[PDB]
């Protein structure tokens, strides 16, 4: 077996079918399928299987098993929701909850003329800040919030998705530096473009930007400026502009989130209540911030 530290996620491979392809994954290709007995009322659910290259070794193996044990903590509407792990023999697999329409930053190009509406921009915002909302309050920093990382179910609605797990594909939205290592200097904080330290305050610097790429169809930030540009010119002080025909509302939540100070950042909550009464009616039930955890 592919022999990490198995434990209650594991599932038998022979409750797992594959039946077409979704696309190119980071670690390998991604395939939509069916998995028995992963959801408490259902006998078959209909998920995505995600696949490491034939080519790849026992610690890269373990490492695709690693990255994707961090959503085992995580139970929320708002975030992809992982429901087991085939580490027991080739091939490697991860079950997780199918999301149709793949990533929010080629979902959101996918809309441009060669758009959502003011509401339906809320409705995304509104999703995406409540399961990051749940994230802080679980003492989970991202550290990688962007549209690329957000994923779109069938019918529309937006979750947060893995740190990274979207990095191979947008290879440009990452640069290397800081230790160099890989990092989305386009969606950082001033702060942490600095001493290279991330926070919740960090994390709605980066949902600002994310709110900027839904207003723009998924621009490149700072389109015009090199990587290079980018660190200096954020870390003093400067800011993306108003997009295009972009509602004002939208332009001032950009705003608040990219305040300078980390503590003059809205909170994610503060956000949602903003916004709260703009949520479609279903939100109540399904949303972190009008549930019994939240408080
Ligand atoms: C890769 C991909 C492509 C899809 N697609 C093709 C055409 N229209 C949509 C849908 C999709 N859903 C997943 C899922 C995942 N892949 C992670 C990942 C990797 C790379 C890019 C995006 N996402 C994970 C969990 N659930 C999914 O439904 N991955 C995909």
């Amino acid at each position: 077996a592919d022999v990490y530290v198995p434990d209650e996620w594991e599932v038998a491979r022979e409750k797992i079918t594959m039946s077409r392809e979704l696309g190119q994954g980071s670690f390998g290709m991604v395939y939509e399928g069916v998995a028995k007995g992963v959801v408490k009322d259902e006998p078959e659910t209909r998920v995505a299987i995600k696949t490491v290259n034939e080519a790849a070794s026992m610690r890269e193996r373990i490492e695709f098993l690693n990255e994707a044990s961090v959503m085992k903590e995580f139970n929320c509407h708002h975030v992809v929701r992982l429901l087991g792990v085939v580490s027991q023999g080739q091939p490697t697999l991860v079950i997780m909850e199918l999301m149709t329409r793949g990533d929010l930053k080629s979902y959101l190009r996918s809309l441009r003329p060669e758009p959502p509406s003011l509401s339906k921009m809320i409705q995304m915002a509104g999703e995406i800040a409540d399961g990051m909302a749940y994230l802080n309050a679980n003492k989970f920093v991202h550290r990688d919030l962007a549209a690329r990382n957000c994923m779109v179910a069938e019918d529309f609605t937006v979750k947060i998705g893995d740190f990274g797990m979207t990095r191979d594909i947008y290879e440009t939205d990452y640069y290397r530096k800081g230790g160099k290592g890989l990092l989305p200097v386009r969606w950082m904080s001033p702060e942490s473009l600095k001493d290279g330290v991330f926070t919740t305050y960090s994390d709605v610097w980066s949902f600002g930007v994310v709110l900027w790429e839904i207003a723009t169809l998924a621009e490149q930030p700072y389109q015009g400026l090199s990587n290079e540009q980018v660190l200096r010119f954020v870390m003093e002080g400067g800011l993306l502009d108003k997009p295009d025909n972009c509602p004002d509302m939208l332009f001032e939540l950009m705003r608040m989130c990219w305040q300078y100070n980390p503590k003059m950042r809205p909170s994610f909550l503060e956000i949602i209540s903003s916004i709260k009464e703009e949520m479609e009616p279903g939100f109540r039930e399904v949303s972190f911030y009008y549930s019994e955890e939240n408080k």
